[PDB]
RNA sequence: UAGUAGGUUGUAUAGUAGUAAGACCAGACCC
RNA sequence: GGGUCUGGUCUUACUACUAUACAACCUACUA
């Protein structure tokens, strides 16, 4: 089997995901809330923040995947269209990941097997952990596959150590959140450029990774940099942050805004509130009065950082950098005075 | 069995309502409008009008009563407050006749049968046609019973010709619309007192059911009045109506109502869009520019308005006169001018 | 008292409309209807169509004017911003024909009395069978009157037969529909221009009101330009209209479109649903196969629009015409040629 | 151009229609109704009554097709998935014809021209009186092309005399509204059988289109069956329909609908109200009271009818009888009894 | 009385509940939400996330119960199924406990007094400090009544420590937020066994894996996320637990907060 | 007199439209 | 080659709307 509201909130209710149980409960759908009848008093399950039906997205949500799961900027970036029997719910902007499903609900379902031909011309995140998944890549024309371990006949490339599960990104320890990204298109397997990841951390609940980042948070700018040796690379106002007049100068690493917001408390308003490898921010400084429009914040490991950012010489004024990060180039606006260096910070 | 929203669409889609059969189809709810994907396309198959979520009121809707069945006004004068096993559709305002249900849909049922103890203090509709009905009356305390035929142990009430079919009242000749009306209360059979029934009709498809009516429609006001000898019982202006001041005078019988339609087109702007005995009118004449805010329009045989009128003993001046209509006692307020009557219409 | 929700429904339900009892009944406002319980069992009372919340919309519609008032075209048409002491009800658009009321409901209310400086800078409508009006629009700075009878000291102007009644218009007998409108702005009383007034009728409800026009739906059209020596005037294709080519021609008068609905069915799609003079419809001929995008359709008694037509010399190649109607200045397209008028339309 | 919801609007004031002109009004969207302000108070441009956004749906709406194009069922029949450079609206559910579209909406646009890789695998509906779609279709792998001359190289077939004009069909007479069909499958052009084609009419504006269904609707029962030789085909049931019994008998022909509907009126419930070759309707009728759940009625020439029921031979009690209507296979049960057709109707 | 929308928003305004004053306020209804006019500008005072209509919902939270009042879950253990002449609000799903009322909304009442036929056969939670309660729960047939003190003739039944207060649970001090509970079922007083009270805390403001304290403990080690799937208020909560630190999840945790049938809470809870 | 300015009108360079007609180009049908 | 019908463009005459520049009238605030 029964595929049907009342059987997804029965599931919902008794299990918290849609497991696959027989059973029914009363629903009541008012306004984009779906409401159940618990002891003769309407409790709500599901309140509808996507742009897709009231039942529909309740059904893809109860049905999203609990498995740790890639990260959706990874997919996004990998050109990822449509998920192969089942879904990947993203969290950042609460709706799925993709607009249409295989084999899943048959209000958004193109096709109920990955393997026909409208499915053909679409880019189909296949999973390793399921039976079966592996053979369906091999015959599928464009694909991506992850693996926990490795497949015969083919060349593995190492993914990110993070993945999400459930929302919440983890290294995880019992489980392994650590895949193998193979992409196929065109029936022609392509290997993948190597890329630095993301570590996808957040300001509130930050946790320093490396050594260096231990230091860049405890000790003092000059200390910090004089003992890696990072002098000429402007890295005063890059990292750390001009707030001294009415525009922020630099701060283009997660890292440090999380040192500024240890220091100083401020507001990062979200205007694009969705999950992506460089992130767009409204910050304003509740301190000095400081904010800036547009700010590019992307999360990179500091270790990572010194070396992509000492990897490029100082010969030109300006110069654009593609740095390959998720599986895509990144366009860095790299500006040098003589000896020295202007700025560099994302576009 | 299955008791979901997508076989309830199954079955709508299929048949026009919920037959019982086994099936699943697409379903969209948004806004309170219920949506199916027939052919890649969605199409529209229930708006909710009603008070209760978009799916308890379209599973209602599609377990609706499609036998000839009781008026809703003749069931609230009986003073039916629940049906047993069946859904009563007013169609008059596009909503159940009744907010709780009996083994119908699990957000409203109240029980599963009608025996209950929860079902004791309540009048319940019990069917006839519907074999086992007549033995859950017999047990039951408080409940309504129709039949078309007759029932050993009871003294069958004679009840109103005219019945609803799927909306539309009508006198039926294939299938029989006269049932017999049984009350039982506390547990004690109560014999319904003699009544005059309202035939419920329409301005638009307005048919006259007895000889007197076609003589009203036909013969002017001063031939039909000296045909009858009514003179000195205002039917001028009670039945008739006078738009010749800035408010009505009389016209409180749907038969003249019908007549000025003929003659010349009006507005008949109904403020409270339910099914009653007495109906309350907004009515603007659009010829002579002359409205009244409340015009009280009751539908009521002619012969039956004449019988009542002549025997009403026009003696005092004014007199409040109790008559039983549809069940239930009609307050009508007399007034005599001594020597012949002044006006006589219900409040 | 009390100006609440549920004295307003409990109006509603006793007499139609907001009289000023005592009383209170259940009510819900679910979606943008209002429901109030009966018998146990909710009915809808009211369907907010406007862009108001529900129970301001409610409290509004309730409160409307049921006496025989002013059609909207002719206050709009008059410069009218606000009502004094009422609601006039839009039924065209199901909404109120004023943003902003005075005196009738505390959501909308900008004062409680036309006299107030807030009031000063608009346009008020004042009636004439409310006593006390009168007085107001003579303190008044910037107001319109309409009056049944005479006012001393002013001139009157005389308005259009017919009036809006719950909705319907109509030229009433049992009550009084034509009024006398008096304008008064920055103190100054201003005489209105003479105009001609549109009759407002409907395809469906179309009853002639002048022997011209009753020899207009009977007569055949060669017949009926023959009678009235209307030649070289183009009347075939401005009145009749031409459903011959891929795009209709002329048929910008409302009585030639209730002479086609009678001989053949078509659709009038109204893209702007709302009360004017001048009214433009996405017209489709069901028989033919004609359809034009933009038709733009004036009801004017025939014989008026015949003196409008031979008042106008067609020598110029093309002009534009100002033609006073409903106290408005309407703009009509004269594009003629040779004497004999190609087309006459106004513009919307 | 400038693609943007005040744009639009301005269009639809202005024209009725999005023309292509420059300008902009103020624009308010509440609930799902798109009003306008215009001299100083909001008017309503659309309702949306769709299942798109109100700003999607409001902007497809405008750009809608004003010239006679075919009918939706014709399109659906013929397997058309999109519409090349226009929007084809089906006025009989007030929402777009086909779920996307190619170069008309940014939010709905799958391509911007109709000859990308993603409308490959898709029959687009190429239109003829468009300069350059000829070679669009001629280019194109699979689509559908309407023309009203003739294309060299190419097998014309004739299509419907009728075709949708701003939502009501007509037989244009001062435009040409007969076109000539031509399908393309996998870059192979396929001829279309010869088929009949439903004249779709409707009960109210019903208007005989032949000398027979004058007759029919003239005639008496029996004489018309005398006059024409239809002994021993059911014409009394399949046709004029039984109003004796709970359940209708036949009755399944459009024609029929109309002649009883003006002899006594009934409601013809549609549950799915979309534009379909077969009709299912829940027909009750009000003299009679006699009901049918479901009742399959197709609207063809009488004619047409006739040629087709004398033409299947009476050997066989039961028999599925597929006829090329519309081109497509329509299913017909046919019951005989030995010696005469006891019910033809389409299932 | 005046039961009107407008009076309830002047109240809801001036005290934040209704009293019971006289006034009318500005009101406009527009989604689920209940604005007011306050100073020319639109000011929000409720947003409805309950399944009633929008100013029926607004009636009954301004009219809800600011007394120590029993968690909701010992309620429905009990088996109430309505209050006399009160709303008691459940703040844990933000909708009324009850879905009917006596004597506070007419659009939700079935009755002016708790004393009338149609009540009879529904348990009915009498308040103890409320004058004249104890005598309704006496007349009546099937109730719940709670009382700071003691009752004459009956023998008093201990509740919980900790009542609700405005939605915060708290062991009151200043006030008494002890009650003594006494259930009378078919007219026949009937003895509350002995049973074990859940205190009702919460991973943040914790003060002294299927306990809470187990999980505010992990807590306080490493933060992990609580989805609670059946956002309502019962003895037994369900929880979907995903660790953070070791990523660890489970579909559901049954966490029961206490400081095989068991009595806990007035009712059998099976392990 | 030296400056900063809101409404009305005109001139100049421009860009769209207008429910009539004529002309040019292109396509279809017929002779 | 002619006629009719459609898609695009120009002209006929008068007006409406958007953009920029300057001037005049009624006049507003300072030295």
């Amino acid at each position: 089997l029964e595929m049907s509201l009342e059987n997804v909130a029965f599931n919902v209710v008794n299990k918290g995901h849609f497991d696959g149980q027989q059973g029914e409960v009363p629903v009541s759908i008012i306004n984009n809330t779906v409401y159940t009848k618990v002891d003769g008093v309407d409790v709500e399950l599901f309140e509808n923040k996507t742009t897709l039906p009231v039942n529909v997205a309740f059904e893809l949500w109860a049905k999203r995947n609990i498995k740790p799961v890639p990260e959706v900027k990874i997919l996004n970036n990998l050109g990822v269209d449509i998920a192969a029997n089942t879904v990947i719910w993203d969290y950042k902007r609460d709706a799925p990941a993709h607009i249409s499903t295989i084999g899943v609900c048959s209000m958004t379902d193109i096709a109920k097997k990955p393997t026909e031909t409208i499915c053909a011309p679409l880019t189909v995140f296949f999973d390793g952990r399921v039976d079966g998944q592996v053979d369906l890549f091999r015959n599928a024309r464009n694909g991506v596959l992850i693996t926990e371990g490795s497949v015969k006949g083919l060349q593995p490339s190492v993914g990110p150590k993070q993945a999400s599960l459930n929302g919440v990104t983890l290294i995880g320890e019992a489980v392994k959140t650590q895949f193998n990204y193979y992409k196929k298109v065109d029936g022609v397997v392509q290997q993948l450029p190597e890329t630095y990841f993301t570590q996808s951390r957040n300001l509130q609940e930050f946790k320093p990774r490396s050594q260096m980042e231990i230091d860049f948070l405890e000790l003092a700018m000059d200390e910090f940099i004089e003992r890696y040796k990072l002098e000429g690379y402007a890295f005063e106002a890059i990292v750390y942050g001009d707030f001294s007049h009415s525009q922020l100068g630099g701060l283009h690493l997660l890292i440090g805004l999380a040192k500024r917001f240890k220091e100083s408390p401020f507001e990062l308003e979200d205007f694009i509130p969705m999950d992506s490898t460089v992130k767009n921010y409204f910050i304003t400084d509740a301190q000095t009065g400081s904010s800036k429009c547009v700010c590019s914040v992307i999360d990179l490991l500091l270790d990572d950082f010194v070396e992509i950012i000492k990897s490029q010489d100082l010969s030109v004024v300006s110069k654009v950098v593609k740095v390959t990060i998720d599986y895509t180039e990144i366009s860095f606006m790299l500006w040098c005075k003589d000896g020295h260096v202007e700025t560099f910070y994302p576009k």
